[PDB]
């Protein structure tokens, strides 16, 4: 009777690891396509360079789950214009600020994403123009640290709504100190991030898991999943449902489980 | 152009596709009716339901089916009639621990991939139970505030229920009581919020709109477009949808 509870555990912490496992494989590629702008130095990584860089990459193979990896740039209000001007020249002459909610502050534009193929166009998107989006962008700032958002809806990467993440890692300025929050903060010129729908994320990891019942949500809002699947036993019912907490990339999730 | 108008035909659009299911939960309740006293059989519910063509009919629904009233008292001798009536399989399933009355899917149709909500009990999850009690004590179909479609697809999707009650015949109806002592089941139809929304936006991408309950205006149900940058230095363009008992907020931008 008791061998039950215990034997069921082992089922739910392995699951949480291929959750969290699937998770941090992206942060490879999150450091590669930073990797890109280092080399590229102080000079913001030109379209053709990046463009270079992600074709000497194949995230459908390399990074299953992901839709692709891109650059956002961090632009002040007085500098909107001569940014739009310079990205027009470089090879997007049809870019342009786009925001998802109405703000005026500094704003974080995508400026390089790939690939197209995969997800939508996301370029020119104001990243800042969102709360939990600009939460995850600034403390990433702050930490150093690979930052993932609240659950959100990927806007720019298909339409009608697709429940999904944004993972961003920011870019410092050479020669800038970084030992406080704030000193990290104000040598911030950009981020390399990666937006992931839940959906294709979950799909490789538990492909077929007819053995459990399950929901996810992040802890900061336990009232709405993210994702829920398949039905759990009756006898399952008759006490509590197992549940483990997934520290992932500043976030922590909540997996719920029950067999069947 | 007029944007404020385009608002208004897209709400109408929106709600004119909610209010056409409807006729479907009447033709379903009305296959119970034409049967009596005793709960319809398998055989005449599933040829009621052959003798109509949901995705022609009706786009943007799963389909139809009939939940059953079931006291706890009566749940075993309920599931043996049941599985002598060509369901073998059939048993109370969960969606959250409820030890109160059973409201217990016996029918569904189309039983095709999916779809496999029988023996779920509606009452044992806290949304689906309150738009059935209210359907029963109103005497109105009533939808749920947005819910997770389990049983009818593998990951599940966002979606509501509309559920029709089923009076006792010569039971009164004047009091909320009187007809919630007279239910002895429902017609419901399940809806997939992805779904029903592509049956009557399709590819229209003039507007980006988004849509919540009102009950909880900090989570929406749907999202879709990409907003004009011009269009943010003023308000969206905001209205009220009332659907099923719920009232939605239809938030709209250009572009």
């Amino acid at each position: 009777e008791l061998e039950r509870e215990r034997r069921f555990d082992m089922v739910v912490r392995v699951l949480a690891r291929n959750i969290s496992e699937r998770m941090y494989t992206f942060e490879h590629g999150l450091r590669g396509a930073r990797g890109a702008v280092i080399g590229a130095g102080s000079d913001v990584i030109s379209r053709d360079r990046f463009t270079r860089y992600s074709r000497s990459r194949d995230y459908p193979r390399e990074f299953p789950g992901v839709l692709g990896y891109g650059y956002i740039h961090r632009v002040a209000a007085a500098d909107e214009a001569a940014f739009l001007d310079a990205a027009r020249a470089d090879g997007a002459p049809d870019i342009q600020r786009r925001l998802l909610a109405p703000w005026d502050g500094e704003r974080f534009i995508v400026l390089y994403f790939e690939p197209e193929s995969s997800g939508n166009r996301p370029l020119g998107l104001d990243v800042a123009s969102e709360p939990r989006r600009r939460i995850a962008a600034i403390a990433a700032a702050r930490s150093g640290q690979p930052t993932m958002t609240s659950p959100v809806s990927l806007s720019g990467y298909q339409t009608p709504s697709e429940g999904g993440f944004l993972v961003l890692l920011p870019v410092y300025r050479e020669g800038m100190p970084l030992q406080t929050p704030q000193q990290r903060m104000d040598a911030t010129t950009g981020w390399a991030y990666a937006p992931l729908s839940v959906k294709q994320m979950l799909e490789s990891t538990l492909g077929d898991r007819d053995d459990v019942a399950i929901s996810l949500s992040d802890r900061e809002d336990t009232q709405h999943t993210f994702y829920r699947s398949g039905i759990a036993a009756p006898e399952s019912m008759r006490r509590a449902a197992h549940t483990q907490l997934l520290p992932i990339y500043g976030r922590t999730w909540v997996l719920t489980a029950r067999p069947t």
